[PDB]
């Protein structure tokens, strides 16, 4: 009932128990654990709604005030009379911070409460969608000093009306699929691209091509829009030693805004949630250019380096990763744009689960996505026992909507 | 019921149909994932149940289930048990078992070799001198001169918990630690308190960075002993890099033979708790844990320093850059000296053919995520991008609590 994680670098043991206040279901059973599967009505609606306004009460020191108790009421009327409830903004408001704190797979926790938050909840067109969009883009993004941000459309009624954003990201390149049997672009975005295209967009057809964004309101049909490219900062990718890097061509944008999320605040489900902070360089410089299935560019960088190629042991692929990343962090930075690297990163989701087993009774983590895809052991998360439970208010992943949607 | 892995490099889906054999807990529920905590005398009445379990898994693998074979086994067992409270494995059962402990164990990801695994039966010893020799003779057989041979000795099962055989050791060969009066360490962080214990057993301490520990050794549930395992057995390779020569003038050294001794073989319900087994290295073992955990030999920054890194900034990634490089030593020196050992590109790859194939002909492969992805180059090695599933098959090896903490001292 009451649970210890151990770090096996420092010897520190903590307590954890806020998982007894465990929400959603892990995937894992006595028997079984999938902690490295990536996927593992009016009643329901009102237990959900007093649970999240109970931990709201109690967050403002009010807990079994009248006000407490007053909102409570008048959530219970509404719902009883309408079948939903509407979110005060102050509500909302700690209800996005808390998906934040409560994302088990996110190593830049320390900086939760620091988020601004959108209220597009008035939103009714696709139109509107794109102009909050662009908005919250430019805020964001001001100037390469990134800030948080989330914006929140319209929740779930009868779920025939939902708000998607089809992008998974805001800001992403298009991945088109080849004569010669190769893919020009981003490999991760070939279905999209032809989505998109299907519905109309002009294809540049190049390899660093931002996707235009197909917008859904009301369940209406999705339409296009195309981000203003001043709004969209990108980085040429140059090394600090490898004149020769430049030449390869590779540009990244600064904004990584997450947009096929669904945050799901006291029972209401926002579908359409887009929310964005900034990159940690091993996300681009690790899987975005060196997955085999993504831009995979180990081999055309570790021939330029001349490296011997011809065995596994020379780890001519661990060489060229490492000054790739170099190359990201070395851009970003040049360019004054926010950019933070997997050792503080991590350093600082340490201090983060220290103050959150210290100030709140626990912290879940899910060590799987918490340690950076290079360079794992010499982080200190490595060596840090985490345990992954499922807290509410959270993001939760949902099926792309082409796969739900009618036309 | 059915269960799929995805890899998401390839999108090739497996099912897994194994699983149901699973047996004991993972210490995950619904609720909860503990997925990444390390460590998440019995009766007649529970021992016959588990004799069972194992004679109809052996029988199935030889094509005899059923047969008159299996079942006079079963009697004899059945027999042997409720009139000495215990039973012998025949040979056959306990190499059949020592390999399926090895192929069963999730966090391994050697275990494409798992069916070449030389057995020897120690299960005569009597006493601690009698340990010592069937140790140096799995070392000397093992090694064989760099040519490196998995191997495995199994000396006599618990009894009723008060006469256990156990190494004292973690492994068969490692190095001295030492800690000093101004809080340093010299040698190795980890073996600290053990070299303490060896010391006052009566150790004469070297007291260098890389002195061989002696071997502790409790047989029938005696004091344990002292023996320094012959240095003409104990094969070690001096750490070079390909393109750095003042690489050498670090010091480094490390040892051939990976040996885990501290852990406990479960077969059929009996518990071996001295199996000491060995195998050969992944190159990040030594590469990137022993050499560069901070409470281990910790040498990332005299290999930055000394390769003139810019070390002011995390951002300029120094400490990946010497990563690589001590790596890369690690693998040259074992590569040039003839001693085997495997890197972490090609062991990652053997491994996700060897699940594939488990996958195929036994339904299943239990393989623990966090264990198996490498300490560095997590995601551009296969594993990274494949679902597993964990879970515990018997026979099994576990984890046991280090013997100077439960043992009652004879004097
Ligand atoms: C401010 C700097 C931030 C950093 C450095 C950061 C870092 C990361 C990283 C490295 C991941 C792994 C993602 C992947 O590998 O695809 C991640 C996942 C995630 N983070 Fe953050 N994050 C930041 C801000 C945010 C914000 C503002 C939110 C939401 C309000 C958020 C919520 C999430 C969620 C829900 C995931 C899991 C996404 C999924 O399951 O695909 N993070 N974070
Ligand atoms: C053939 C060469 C082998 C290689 C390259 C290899 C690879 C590895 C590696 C890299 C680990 C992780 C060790 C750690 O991080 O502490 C490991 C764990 C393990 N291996 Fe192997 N292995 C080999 C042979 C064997 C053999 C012969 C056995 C037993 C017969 C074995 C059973 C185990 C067990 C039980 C673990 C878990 C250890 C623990 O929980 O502390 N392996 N394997
Ligand atoms: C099937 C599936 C499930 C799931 N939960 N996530 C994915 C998305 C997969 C999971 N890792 C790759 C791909 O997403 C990349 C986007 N996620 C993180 C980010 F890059 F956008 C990001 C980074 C950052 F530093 C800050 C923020 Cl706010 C966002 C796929
Ligand atoms: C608390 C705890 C639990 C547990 N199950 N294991 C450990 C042992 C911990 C786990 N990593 C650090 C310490 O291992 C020392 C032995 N390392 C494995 C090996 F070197 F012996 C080895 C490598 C190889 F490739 C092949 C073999 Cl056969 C053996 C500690
Ligand atoms: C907390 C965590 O489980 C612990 O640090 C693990 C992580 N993964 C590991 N993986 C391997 N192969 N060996 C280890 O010692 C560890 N340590
Ligand atoms: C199968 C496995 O879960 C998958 O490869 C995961 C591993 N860890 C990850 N970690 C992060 N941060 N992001 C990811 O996309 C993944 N992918
Ligand atoms: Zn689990």
């Amino acid at each position: 009932r009451f649970l210890k994680v151990k770090n096996w670098e420092t010897d520190v043991v903590l307590t954890d128990t806020l998982h007894l206040k465990s929400t959603l279901e892990t995937g894992c059973t006595e028997h079984i654990c999938m902690g490295s599967i990536m996927l593992p009505t009016k009643d329901q609606l009102f237990p959900l709604a007093k649970e999240f306004l109970d931990q709201y009460y109690s967050s403002i020191k009010r807990f079994g005030s009248k006000a407490h108790m007053d909102r409570l009421e008048e959530v219970n009327k509404e719902i009883e009379s309408t079948s939903t409830y509407q979110l005060k903004d102050t509500e909302l408001i700690y209800g996005a911070k808390h998906a934040w704190r409560n994302a088990s797979r996110c190593v830049g926790r320390i900086q939760w409460s620091k988020l601004q938050v959108f209220d597009a909840r008035d939103c009714t067109t696709a139109h509107g969608m794109f102009n909050y969009i662009c908005n919250h883009v430019k805020y964001a993004t001001n100037k390469g000093n990134l800030r948080s941000a989330i914006t929140i459309f319209p929740q779930r009624t009868d779920g025939k009306h939902d708000f998607r954003v089809w992008n998974s990201q805001l800001i992403r390149y298009a991945g088109y699929k080849q004569p010669d049997g190769s893919t020009l672009g981003d490999p991760a975005n070939v279905q999209f691209t032809e989505i998109c295209i299907q519905q109309g967009w002009k294809a540049p057809r190049g390899r660093f091509d931002v996707l235009p964004l197909l917008l859904q309101a009301n369940g209406n049909d999705p339409e296009l829009f195309q981000i203003p490219p001043e709004l969209v900062l990108e980085v040429p990718i140059r090394h600090p030693k490898f004149d020769w890097f430049k030449d390869l061509g590779l540009k990244w944008y600064g904004l990584p805004a997450v947009s096929n999320m669904l945050l799901e605040i006291g029972g209401l489900e926002f579908s359409a949630c887009p929310f964005s902070g900034w990159y940690m360089g091993t996300e681009i410089g690790v899987r975005d250019y060196c997955d085999n299935s993504r831009y995979n560019i180990l081999e055309e960088v570790a021939k330029k380096m001349d490296l011997d190629m011809r065995k596994t042991s020379s780890l001519w692929k661990d060489q060229a990763l490492v000054e790739i990343n170099i190359a990201v962090l070395y851009s970003f930075q040049s360019d004054k744009v926010t950019i933070v690297d997997h050792h503080s990163a991590t350093e600082s989701f340490i201090k983060h689960m220290e103050n959150e087993y210290r100030c709140r009774g626990g912290c879940p983590a899910d060590w799987v996505w918490i340690v950076p895809p290079m360079s794992g052991s010499i982080t200190p998360v490595f060596h840090q026992e985490m345990l992954n439970y499922r807290l509410t208010p959270s993001f939760e992943y949902q099926p792309d909507p082409w796969n739900t949607h009618v036309w």
